[PDB]
């Protein structure tokens, strides 16, 4: 297939609810395939491809992981228990439909 897209691997650092039919839900440390970022010219929404369903996920909740480094793990477990609140920054806004 021509990539016409971008195809970058980005980890949650927050969980996302997608409140639009548009948007993907996903929890903390997902990680998501990026297409493209600022997609049909929503600033700050970045389209990405998640269980085969894509969607713009908000992407100040995203890091890209620019796999331009190598970067051992840490494997300090892996339970995500969230034992204190991790309060996540608002998602950027939509407009008035699909144009």
């Amino acid at each position: 297939g021509s990539m016409k897209y971008l195809n970058v691997l980005a980890k949650a650092l927050y969980d996302n609810v997608a409140e639009s039919p548009d948007e993907l839900s996903f929890r903390k440390g997902d990680i998501m395939t990026v297409l493209e970022r600022d997609t049909q010219g929503l600033d700050g929404w970045w389209l990405c491809s998640l269980h085969g369903r894509q969607g713009i996920v908000p992407g100040n909740r995203l890091k890209i992981l620019v796999g331009m480094y190598d970067k051992k793990p840490a494997g300090s477990g892996g339970s995500g228990s969230g034992l204190t609140d991790e309060l996540a920054p608002p998602k950027p806004p939509l407009p008035e439909g699909e144009v």
